[PDB]
């Protein structure tokens, strides 16, 4: 079973359900299930990383991608006025499933600090 | 159009360096949000994420690894976030692509 048996691996090999946005041989967005803005979705690699910390020099391409995508999908999504991207590490950063994923929130202002 | 960020890697206004390539340069923020909020800004003026062309994948990729490798030099044993603001909506304050690091504390849900 590649991409592990966190709850995102799983989505990954569609044996939970999910609501998919965009889907490529590297990574996958979909909505989050506990949305904090009218819009919140996921990219998340296809490649199992636990969490940024212990991403290799090698993983850069695959994290800028899931940027890329991240726009991509946040521009098909008609968030024209903006959005804001979230990647959480560890406790501190409030980090509840590990492996690597991006928040993108959008449809409404953010505020700051970012949490 | 330049920004205050064009004028920082161009080392004609201060900043607290923490880290410099030949791509990228990382910085303390001068209105922090956490005990350690530190920014890792591409040298290239990409002006915001939501016109980042393909071929910057990789360089905004660098930007990641950069800021996680700063954070463990920072001491940033208990994690962080990683923050890029698009926008009005996301709030963003400068028309520089940046990276936001913050931690040295909680960060708490929602994000903003
Ligand atoms: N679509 C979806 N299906 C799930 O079965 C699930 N389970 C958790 N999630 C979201 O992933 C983030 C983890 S918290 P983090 O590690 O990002 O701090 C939170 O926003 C959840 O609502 C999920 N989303
Ligand atoms: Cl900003």
């Amino acid at each position: 079973r590649p991409g592990g048996d966190t709850i995102f691996g799983k989505i990954i090999r569609k044996e939970i359900p999910a609501k998919i946005i965009f889907e490529d041989d590297r990574c996958l967005a979909f909505h989050d299930i506990s949305p904090q803005a009218p819009t919140h979705f996921l990219v998340i690699p296809k490649k199992h990383i636990s969490q940024i910390s212990v991403a290799e020099d090698d993983d850069e391409s695959l994290l800028g991608h899931l940027m890329i995508v991240g726009k991509k999908c946040a521009a098909d999504l008609g968030l024209n006025k903006g959005y804001r991207m979230v990647v959480n590490e560890g406790s501190d950063g409030g980090q509840s499933v590990y492996h690597v994923h991006l928040h993108v929130l959008g449809g409404r202002q953010m505020h700051w600090p970012p949490g």
